C-alpha cells in the first residue's frame, strides 16, 4: 500500500526521482520552462548535471517525508505551508502540482512494480487542497 | 459512505445519540462513573432523565461536526485539541474514546440501517491518534 510505496521509492530514490520527474516533463513539456538549466538537454545530458540529480533527489525526499507525515493520505497543513512559502515555488499555482501528480500516478500505473496508485492520486488531491488553503493560487 | 452516514445520524440525532451512547454504556458499564447519576438505571430510566438525552445529543452534535470537518476520516488537529482541553474531559484518556468507538461500530453493524461501519472504525482510530498528538494520556 501507500506506506510500502514510500519504502519502494526511498529504496531507490535517485532512480525513481529522476524517472518520475522526467515523466512529468514529458507529459507536460511546457513545465520545463520553470527549470531553465534543463531546457534543450536530453535525459543523458540531464543526468550528467550535478544539480539535476541532487534537485530531483531533494524534491522527492521532501515529497516522501510529507507522504510519511500524512494520515490516510491527508498531509499536514504545516507541510503544505512549507511548499507554498518556498522561494523556488513563488510563481506556481496548484495546477502545477496537479500536473506533477497526474504524471506520477500515470508512471506508477505503467510500471511493473506494484504501487497503490489510487492512494497517490488521493494524496495528490488532498495536497492540492492544502496548498490552496495555505495561499497558493 | 462516511459522509452520508453523518447526514443519516443528523436526520434522527437524538434517537441515534441516545441509542449509540446506551450501546457504549451497556458494553462498558464501568464507564458510567465519569458521569453523575447514570448507575442503577435501565435504558428507559436513563432516557427519561432530565439531562441524559440533552447532554448525549450535544456529544453527538459535536461528534458529527468533527466527522464533517474531517478529510478521508482524518479529524482536524484543532478539533482534537478542543476535545482534550474541555474541562469536563480532564479525567479522560484515549482509551475512553477507544471504548466509545468500538461500541459505536458494533452498533452500526448490528443495525438495519446501512452504515459504512469500517469508516467509523478508521475515524475512531484516527481520532484517538489525534487526541494523543494533542496531549491526551
Ligand atoms: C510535492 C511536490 C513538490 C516537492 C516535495 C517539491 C520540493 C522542492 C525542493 C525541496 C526544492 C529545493 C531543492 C534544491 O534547491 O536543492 C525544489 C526546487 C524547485 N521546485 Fe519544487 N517541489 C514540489 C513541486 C514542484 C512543482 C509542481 C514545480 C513546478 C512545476 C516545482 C518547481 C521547482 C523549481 C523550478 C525549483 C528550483 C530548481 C532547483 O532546485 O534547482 N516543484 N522543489
Ligand atoms: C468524540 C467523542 C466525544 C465528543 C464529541 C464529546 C463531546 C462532549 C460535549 C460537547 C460535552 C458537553 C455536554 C453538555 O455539557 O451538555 C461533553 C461532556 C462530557 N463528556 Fe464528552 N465527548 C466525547 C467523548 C466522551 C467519552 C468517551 C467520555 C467518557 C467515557 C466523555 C465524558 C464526558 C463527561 C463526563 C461530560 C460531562 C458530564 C455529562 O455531560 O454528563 N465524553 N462531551
Ligand atoms: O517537484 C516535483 C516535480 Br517539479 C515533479 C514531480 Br513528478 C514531483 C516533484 Br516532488
Amino acid at each position: 500500500g501507500f506506506k510500502q510505496d514510500i519504502a519502494t521509492i526511498r529504496g531507490d530514490l535517485r532512480t525513481y526521482a529522476q524517472d518520475i520527474f522526467l515523466a512529468f516533463l514529458n507529459k507536460y513539456p511546457d513545465e520545463r520552462r520553470y527549470f531553465k538549466n534543463y531546457v534543450g538537454k536530453s535525459d543523458q545530458e540531464l543526468k550528467s548535471m550535478a544539480k539535476f540529480g541532487d534537485h530531483t533527489e531533494k524534491v522527492f525526499n521532501l515529497m516522501m517525508e510529507v507522504a510519511d507525515r500524512a494520515t490516510d493520505c491527508v498531509p499536514l497543513a504545516s507541510d503544505a505551508n512549507t511548499l507554498v512559502q518556498m522561494k523556488q515555488h513563488s510563481s506556481l499555482t496548484t495546477g502545477n502540482f496537479e500536473k506533477l501528480f497526474v504524471a506520477l500516478v500515470e508512471y506508477m500505473r505503467a510500471s511493473g512494480q506494484s504501487f497503490d496508485s489510487q492512494s497517490w492520486d488521493r494524496f495528490g488531491k488532498n495536497l492540492v487542497s492544502a496548498l490552496s488553503s495555505a495561499g497558493m493560487k
